[PDB]
């Protein structure tokens, strides 16, 4: 097996304690005589019980519930005019990758078929380091101010007094006028793509703009699109609810079983690109996470194919302990000034250090096995397991040699020129229609081409908001009316039948 | 004038002026503005308020309990209604009519934090009493027995009730592989109860609580007795059936949490009646089973219930995380005149739970308000320091027994256990299933003498098993069929016929 | 005081950690009189397990230190400069906590080691806790924040041998790009590198900060706390002897003088400068390795700080104290000094690891005069204050929330930045600009203190004598850029101690 | 290099961040323009700084300060009649080992030459698992009640208010009447052996009695003695103090440099053995840690030789993270009912799980490389780095093969028969003279043979207790007077000169 996905099991099958001493009876415990009280000196018992007390680590916040598989990305098209990263430098080049799929709001034991965005995070083990594309299955998101993220997530989870989901706080936050820029993602969430039929039947999107540069120093704004080679397939609200009770692990079973039998799912990787000149002529901001780039003006360009063909050997070791961050990147790939993206560069490594520990990059699944770590000044820390570079100095000693490559490759100094004071900005919902037009285009130009999808959207909102108090229901109705008056009336009618006044 | 304070175990401190601040008390002048260069340049490192918010968010979660991760809680009291001072000298019993405050956490066992309230499972029913002699915890399930009588089998047993280490899914094969392994079949009594309709109660208000183990209670004259605790619901037993439980798992995974909270919030306070069984050392040597065996009950006819008091739950928690998630129970948390018996499962629990608390919550978890013994404050000169020491650490108190200071050790003439059993022998025992029928007979008595009197319950037991084992491979299925036939041939045939109809060969 | 007190049972009844009384201090349960021990002795395991958890990770750096409580009293009106509440009234007193420390030594190392001293101050104001996280020098060794882990490593133990190491110490400091450290190195190897006690040293902001008034004008600021007990220093031999004979020499001095009523005090001053004055300087106000000469930027008095209360419990109040330059109040902001900018991140992050995520609920760290209220900051291990009860954990439109000072600017009224996102390594400048102030110390300051010029050379010589000859030669060359004679004095003494 | 002591460093020397991406400038940090404020998007800076903030772990409590070296034990004599452990089964057999030397009371940055017992802990990496001999450089200790350990250690450390060593509490605890059984170890501590000249010049002792069995089922009470082949050498009080100031790392330096130049230090391993019948007849208890077995009745028997010949490559990775416990044992070696030892079986694994992490046995220096761990039910936990047994079931699946060897070898059921109720016992200092006589034998029969030692002991106590208040000083004089009146007069005379009275 691969070093990122293997184990070592004694071939003699001799059972031992945690110090390698053999156990001569699996279950006998020491006491006085046959039935006296237990003796403190029973090391083997306390060893087992104490480790059992420490099996659990803190769940992710959010995206606690999820599934993973290994695979590779194959390059099928030459895009070196856009991006100089090694993983792209040769048509036919394969890079190993790890994917973790997840829901968002649910805790570890929640159901696969809950309504939620799904995470679709990808770790590529390249020769220039491990690069993570920490993506969802939607090209947009609920917010464009990162300070709102904890608030939003709190309202998607449990009430702090009652410990239950709460439609009142769910929609209270979404209808606050400064927050209504979430309406694009809300439409997507309550369409039937909020309950995918399996992880094999969904897409992955960068969501944010990134900046990709070539080896000549030209660069572009980039959007990433991973389209499923299995086709889009969705559940309806009632199929999702029924499966939740009858099989909370439906999507994990689908993924694992299809890989185990050889029905490996695949995706086609495309990108959108945009020049700095094109970006300034836009009627919206390339830094706005709630906006998409229209396909007609910015067509998709093919790059390669991703295949998942390898199940994890141990879920905890390879999936639960997997760590992804957007700030894990490679030369020639950078983040844009999207403020949500900027905040994620800090948040994820900080989360990993708490959830997994300071030396989490030494966990095999997280190791950059194709670009070994060598930093003299990153040393020690609990559970340092790889030798801590031995007697290497912990500073840049003039008695030693150190190679700093790509000294002439700019990072971001060749890109935008910023100007202004240090300025606090609350990017509240803009006036006029700009923050609603893409929601209307989704309804009028996309869902209309799908039989019955406009109605399913209304039904999916109605049954959810029907739990909210009347004044909140009314705010929800008014917000959707800004998108389409008929959509608003369909929600109102169904919602009111389920909750009369 | 000052207002009414909430109880110290269940309260909060919120600025009257509603001024929003950061984690260091400085005011925030705009809730969501973040600093960048210009209007839309990249974010600046110097935005303390953003990073403060985001790093604390990253640390909201602590590891879930293992097991019993999912649950609910409420506060109430135990009121003593009868004089049992002849049995037990503890302060909590020393006066008829006296109330001790308590916290109850109800839980399932196998499911993770976000699993369904209505899953089939034993339910935990843990009680913390804040007495004048310290906090005493009664860490009980809603059944009088359990799956094991060897403590070393607990990690193994719990693993097979949870997820497969490769596929991350519940696995009927390993569930039943463990329970039908010959040395483990002493679990059959508890399995019968698990697979009856009591395995899916209609709400926490409609189930019982049992010590499960034998404990030892002593009076002030030095006499002692073996004791079993029974808390019987005054609302009555009410159960869901398997299909009702499954459908609710999908439509309302928090069904029992909602029921407890809403009934308390509206004043429909649930209560239970507290009883004990008692036995002398002479009687226990005459029994055909062991009082140290967790898989056995004491028959009511020979050991009738004796009333003690009434427990009422009448106060919801103000903050679920602060009072329920951080609550810490242990059977080794006890008071004078109540002790554990040599039940080997109970003995291991004395060690396990304080150790889990120290990892899950922190070494100073007894300083969290819900866990503090507010009616008997801690004073130990040698227990000092540690992370998140928040109560002053005894200030300048010497950290040993200094001859210049006064230290009072009360109850010096009260024995701990040296007045009870006399042990004899050298220092390892695997208490595997016994030969013959002793480990199957109480399961048969439940089937034939108890469930037979409840219309439809014998049929529902076979159904609940059949639908569960139908997912297992045939070799495991046949072992399951055979084990149940040791209880009753007809129960076995019913399970088999239905299981095979669900998974024909 | 809430930051410095405890609660001890008045009946003196000894109990376990759950409040149950212990009926014998030391008896342990076993079979018979001398059989093996029983698992069921909760009282033994309770004590033994908590003992195993007494220790938390030491600070990195500044692990070794001492603390006291006191107050700052305002004696002058500086509201023209700063509108903070703690300054708004002459005669106003704010409670404070001070932690003194060394830098490189671990817990248990000697008080009298040669080192900078930390002199960190926490103020408990009505607008929040503001920390002035200062050293006893107005400068420091680096002006690139990325070099801090490297520098601190070379000041501590070799990763193979676990010993202090003159070779890595001086290798790093003589690396051309790093020689901007020369100013602090002069200061470190003067006798002020071994103060006679914490009462006999100063405190300096080191960095430039930005202070604003209620009218919206602002100034660059340097803070100076000058000891009213006078400067008193040890020499290298005195400090060494005390390291062996009383490694707690300075902790003993502070505690006993406070206990007997000889309360130490300091006089608080500031220097101020406008953006225009700063643009004309031959150096940068963002450079930590530079000072503002007193004649062009005279000191202005503000008030007095007094320490008059020892902690009741060292661990609870000193070891657990959390200071950060990012703990600030309205009208005090950090400057674009790149070292200071990085410190705004580092200290909260260290606190969350060293102390725990809810470390601000520890009494000494609690803003007792401006209690915390943030709906979105909840849960976390050892949440001990009720977690705001049933308050929503977001901004519910059914509740009220007051955001005060909405029209008070943060930094948007100050400098206008311009440029791309630029990686910058602020390496040592060519020419003399990064050496002239070191030379000014030697020729204009130490020359007026009899024997201090010789003592500096002696202090360097005895230290570098352990370094290999090539490192020795780089050290001699580096000091020769400051002064020829200084270099020659060092060289004579070093070569006599390590002949070739 | 050996797997317990090696590293992996990129042969191209390319410097990277913690995710393996190359760094193209060692110290440049991103800001707006040349001197604007720093940008949050500089992952490399925060990566370095946040890992710096997590370098430290809690120090050991106690024995925080120490030094370590690797080596081997060679068996030179046949003791299979006493012990059946694999590490003894063949003359000439070598087992690799790790030793950590330490002081007791001082923190990490304290001085090597402090007055203290020295820890001398040995981890052996055998074919039957890792077995640890967690010894001090003295054959006795201050206590025989385990509940007293936190109290005792607290009084040896800093005062909780002043944060200073405190002779009043130091001696208050030791002169408390129930605690005076500490006198034997106190005499040893304040002899000049309380300040060894180096780790190479001291011995190691089990202190406790252990129980060792042979493959035929016979067993013996056993004491282990590791005697230095370099000879005992000590500092005196004034030399140790001066070195504390001039080189707080004197003993670490001595060990490291002597190993690096080929002057490998060694020890000769001996054991004492005693049958159950002989222990019934002793005037003291083999379960008493404050008692030794006199050589004349129980001579030493040679076993082998230990050599330390390999320095650690990285102090933190191999020394600071090393985890020792007396409950880490192998077949045929078991602990006695010595109550102090019994408590240690619990304390050390509990400490390790806090200080290092639940999966600390996967840190290379603590791994049993000669007996890989295989336990299906021990799984997951933070920083599980060895693959976690892959898809192996986490219980004893009836579909797999599991081998339990040595099923017919007893653990302890072949040894003592205990009897009685669960009894709380405080093993306070006994009345009469039994807990003082061995301390007197040290003074009169041992220290007398070393010129000036008897006076050096009085001096070492005097200079220490002179800081104590007069009420406490008098208690100390009276306690030593129980040992020898001239000794007590000598201590009193010098202490009163250093602290005169009214
Ligand atoms: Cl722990
Ligand atoms: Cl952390
Ligand atoms: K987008
Ligand atoms: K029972
Ligand atoms: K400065
Ligand atoms: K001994």
């Amino acid at each position: 097996g691969h070093p990122t996905n293997t184990a070592d099991v004694r071939k003699d099958r001799v059972v031992t304690n945690s110090q390698g001493a053999p156990i001569n009876e699996p279950f006998a415990t020491q006491r006085v005589g046959q039935h006296g009280p237990l003796l403190l000196q029973d090391f083997n018992l306390l060893d087992s019980l104490a480790h059992f007390n420490r099996e659990r680590i803190p769940e992710r916040n959010p995206h606690a519930h999820g599934s993973g598989a290994f695979g590779y990305l194959e390059i099928t098209d030459d895009i070196t005019d856009v991006c100089g990263s090694a993983m792209f430098d040769t048509v036919g080049k394969r890079t190993r990758c790890l994917v973790r799929f997840s829901t968002v709001g649910g805790e570890k034991g929640s159901a696969d078929t809950a309504r939620d965005p799904r995470g679709f995070a990808i770790k590529f083990y390249s020769e220039e380091g491990n690069v993570d594309w920490v993506n969802n299955n939607t090209p947009v998101f609920f917010i464009r101010d990162p300070s709102k993220f904890p608030h939003f997530i709190h309202t998607q989870k449990r009430n702090p007094e009652t410990n239950m989901k709460d439609a009142d706080m769910f929609w209270d936050f979404l209808t606050t006028e400064e927050n209504q820029v979430a309406i694009h993602q809300v439409m997507i969430l309550f369409s039937d793509r909020g309950t995918p039929a399996s992880y094999r039947n969904m897409n992955s999107y960068s969501g944010h703009t990134y900046k990709w540069s070539n080896k000549q120093g030209e660069w572009r704004y980039v959007q990433v699109h991973l389209k499923t080679d299995q086709g889009i397939k969705n559940l309806n609200n009632e199929e999702a609810t029924k499966l939740a009770g009858e099989n909370p692990d439906y999507c994990q079973k689908d993924l694992f079983e299809n890989i185990a039998k050889g029905n490996y799912p695949s995706w086609t990787l495309y990108i959108q690109t945009m020049t700095e000149e094109e970006a300034e002529k836009l009627p919206f901001s390339v830094f706005d996470l709630t906006k998409v780039w229209p396909h007609k003006q910015f067509p998709l360009r093919r790059v390669g194919k991703m295949v998942l063909n390898e199940n994890p050997e141990n879920y905890f070791a390879q999936v639960e302990q997997a760590a992804f961050s957007p700030s894990h990147t490679v030369p020639y790939q950078e983040a844009s000034a999207d403020p949500v993206l900027q905040a994620r560069l800090f948040s994820y490594p900080d989360a990993h250090r708490y959830r997994l520990g300071p030396n989490y990059s030494q966990i095999p699944v997280n190791c950059p096995y194709a670009s070994k770590v060598f930093n003299p000044a990153i040393r020690d820390g609990p559970m340092n397991v790889n030798g801590n570079l031995g007697k290497e100095p912990n500073y840049l000693s003039t008695s030693k040699k150190y190679q700093f490559i790509q000294q002439s490759k700019p990072i971001q100094q060749h890109q935008e020129v910023w100007s202004g004071p240090a300025m606090p900005v609350h990017w509240a919902t803009s006036p006029g229609d700009i923050d609603f037009v893409q929601a209307r285009d989704l309804y009028n130009k996309v869902l209309s081409k799908q039989p019955g999808q406009q109605k399913a959207l209304a039904h999916n909102v109605a049954v959810h908001v029907a739990s909210a108090c009347p004044e909140i229901q009314d705010r929800v109705f008014a917000m959707f009316a800004r998108v389409d008056r008929g959509l608003s009336e369909n929600i109102k009618k169904e919602a009111l039948s389920l909750s009369p006044r």
